[PDB]
């Protein structure tokens, strides 16, 4: 056997594996918009199933043997080539499956079940007693992971690992290790501080209250559908729905799928949240659909989809030149605007408040609620940091960075879902989605020319054209760091972010 | 491995092939509703993937050894038992899928697809000459699949096969054979002629036009939300969605889904065809759950499918109880009936007409279009007429059972999709849907009691709890012959059929 004949085996199986996957993608779907209430209980059963299939699936030995054929071949020696590209992702993630043992996956994963429904109830009764052994079972279980991941080798090309964290963040962000991400948070940690400090001063608004009056939920629906198409979603090849909480959703080249939330009194909630899902979504319309079912055609990783999310919710959605835009039309439907200027209705949807609940903040405090998560995970996992000791030390940090400390554990530290669900290493991500969008965004403008005038104009296609030959075509050939490197000419850092607030912010709060 | 344990693996591998191909009935449901236009490339690379899937699971020579470790068992003695009924059907399907040689199997697979994508077009340019080779190839392969399926042994208990047809029948109707069906159609034959004879001297009515007045779309599907309430569809277990062509599709317990079509200007579609597919759904909303994904707790036939569809159409649905109860409504929600009367509208409703369409067909010439695709199905499979031949001998047959022929080939040998897409024995299966569904009936009334009067306070729900005590608890535990005989005390007859039909019709027409 050849090594093409087994790089052939090798992507015709994992195809298909990925065919089969998406059967389960569509089921989720299904099951958070159209499913009947009393179809969960089966539903819960067919993804079950789906699972074991597909655990049989990728840890099959057959991808050793086709893996052990092809590797080291000449076919493979250009790093930059599709085959190279499959062939590290699929080992990388064959080595992960086969190397946690059964016993180890099998509790991990009803610990983070029971404590993911133990918190549900415990968090509005501001139980942390009861909370606790849930949350420690867990973290026990994720460091013993971590542990198994970490004594692999990495995989041939990325930093090493530095430390045992790092095991974990490379599974939501390849190659991305704590050593860069401390000097990268401490720079924006100083720089948002200071903004803040000025803002505070400031003396100046926002007046909030005009986006709690009412604003009709089917009116929200219409001028989002028009939002969407203007900047430049395929309606053909997607759908909008409502549910409970939004998120974005691939079900295959073709079918794309968004759902949102509406709420009669804020307007913010349903038409940022639709434009923070369509970011997602524009990313996978315009991976490459000749490469579906590979890694060279599948998202790199959380960090790049929240920066896509992310560009198109603030960059573009909150931005002078989209109301320039959009904000006419918006008095024309929506009767609480009569009215409102567009100067008002622009400074009161960047509103800037320290406040306790991260998933509420402004994009001005929002990561700093993400700076001290990921104190806390290092400090855990480094062996300095008890669960038990959680609650003081996340007062603590909330206090230095944000100025502010919650008073309870319901709107403190038991606030996210995240570590009962076993999500560890996982929040540096949505730091990182903040600083690639705006580091994108200023070579974006320097190449393109600035955008708030062609925004002003509804012109949204060159720049989605642009993040789609940039960045949505290369799928997963590059890792987040090299990718922002050859997109930008530089390195990740978080000066293009502090420059794209100091600006915006200098402005809004004089 | 003793038998018990046998019978236990082959349960939880059988039941797992369950849950997965249930993922492939939430994307079927999903392509004909909320698809994206542009993602139905992907679906059908989906489905052809896990088809792969099942057909390898299916065939997995582990069921025949745990089979042959279960049968002349104990276990098994009793063929009333659970395990007798599951094994018989499993050792049947594990039987009919390993003796059909992969060449076959795609081959027929092939020209059922071609077939059926050049009908779609040739259908409307009247195009048989075309057509033919496709049907011609269809034809082949299936008489050989025929042969293939005769010549295993028929399932211990069940009559033989009398000839090759019967062992397609067999498929879509267990235990159902042609010479059952001669006596039976021929008594349906002769009545339903000498009725259609009398209603054609009768020279009264119907007033259909009423029907083809306005009904707005949406008034029609609040309407139909309210039958379906009324008649005792869960819909916190269901939901009802518009499609292109109206069908039910379950997808586990707590979730049966209907779909319908609406026409603006026609009541019938939208309104029979909602409660046609309750019918359907009401079947698999009323099947044991403790054994879903077995046979156990499966439909056991087509015939009787349609029995319990055709039920809720026709039998309660188009009944003057029916709308004694509903019509009040209908007058409150649709302006075109403001100056329509009972007797009106329950008479239009149920207008009789020979005609060269049978999915357009009343309930009384209905059946007639039935038996002359049997006849020519026989015909063709007893090597007594050619595929060459079928437009002749169909309007031949269409002459002598309904009077009427047509005069090319698009409404006539071509109308249906049927026999392109390798449908052969399939067709006698709508008949016998409609004969089950009135010997039922009959016996539900003189065991509950007339339900005109009960129709007509909308009291549905007894006759629904008597379908499912008699019919839905039961799964495929009996062959549909030995389940009308268990429920009604006779073998299944036409003679219940018709006396329901010269009732009703000798009233409507005088
Ligand atoms: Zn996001
Ligand atoms: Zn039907």
């Amino acid at each position: 056997m050849t090594p093409e004949a087994a790089y052939q085996n090798l992507l015709e199986f994992q195809r298909e594996t990925a065919y089969l996957a998406s059967l389960g993608a569509l089921a989720a779907w299904d099951q958070r918009t159209m499913i009947p209430k009393k179809g969960h209980e089966h539903r819960a059963r067919q993804m079950a199933a789906l699972a074991r299939l597909l655990h049989q699936r990728m840890t099959d030995p057959r991808i050793g043997e086709w893996l052990e054929k092809v590797e080291g071949s000449p076919l493979v020696q250009d790093p930059l080539s599709d085959a190279a590209v499959n062939v590290r992702e699929w080992r990388q993630a064959y080595e992960r499956a086969r190397a946690i043992p059964e016993r180890l996956a099998v509790e991990l994963a009803q610990a983070e079940s029971e404590a993911e429904s133990f918190w549900e109830e415990a968090r509005p009764r501001d139980d942390w007693r009861g909370f606790l052994p849930y949350l420690k079972r867990v973290y026990a279980l994720t460091k013993e992971k971590a542990e198994v991941l970490f004594a692999l080798p990495p995989a041939p090309g990325d930093p090493p690992y530095g430390e045992l964290y790092d095991a974990l963040l490379d599974g939501y962000e390849p190659g991305m290790r704590a050593r860069e991400l401390l000097p990268l948070f401490a720079e924006l940690k100083e720089g948002l501080k200071g903004l803040l400090d000025r803002i505070l001063g400031s003396g100046k608004r926002p007046d909030t209250s005009i986006l709690h009056r009412p604003y009709p939920v089917e009116a929200q629906r219409r001028f989002a559908l028009e939002l969407l198409s203007a900047c430049g979603y395929d309606l053909e090849a997607g759908r909008l729905d409502p549910t409970a909480h939004p998120f974005e959703i691939a079900i295959g080249p073709g079918d794309v799928r968004i759902t949102t939330r509406y709420y009669e009194d804020f307007f913010n909630a349903g038409i940022f949240g639709t434009l923070h899902e369509m970011g997602h979504a524009l990313y996978e319309q315009g991976l490459p659909k000749e490469h579906w079912g590979t890694p060279r055609g599948d998202a790199v990783s959380l960090g790049v989809h929240e920066s896509q999310s992310r560009t198109w919710e603030n960059l573009v959605g909150r931005s002078l030149g989209f109301w320039e835009r959009f904000f006419p039309r918006a008095r024309e439907v929506f009767a609480s605007l009569g009215d409102v200027s567009l100067e008002d209705f622009h400074f009161a949807v960047n509103a800037v408040e320290p406040s306790l609940i991260r998933v509420e903040a402004d994009e001005v405090t929002y990561n700093l609620h993400i700076l001290v998560r990921l104190e806390l995970e290092l400090a855990l996992f480094r062996g300095e940091l008890s669960p038990e000791d959680l609650p003081e030390a996340w007062a603590e940090k909330y206090r230095d960075h944000l100025g502010v400390a919650p008073k309870d554990y319901k709107d403190g530290v038991m606030q996210d879902v995240h570590w009962a669900g076993g999500l560890f290493g996982y929040f540096p991500t949505y730091t990182l989605g903040n600083l690639y969008a705006a580091q994108f965004f200023q070579k974006a403008e320097a190449e393109l020319g600035p955008l708030e005038p062609r925004f002003a104009r509804g012109e949204f296609q060159p720049f989605l054209d642009w993040t789609r030959a940039r960045i949505h075509a290369e799928g997963s050939r590059f890792r987040p760091r090299v990718l922002v490197e050859r997109v930008t000419g530089e390195a990740p850092s978080a000066r293009p972010f502090l420059a794209y607030l100091e600006k915006k912010y200098a402005a809004l709060y004089g």
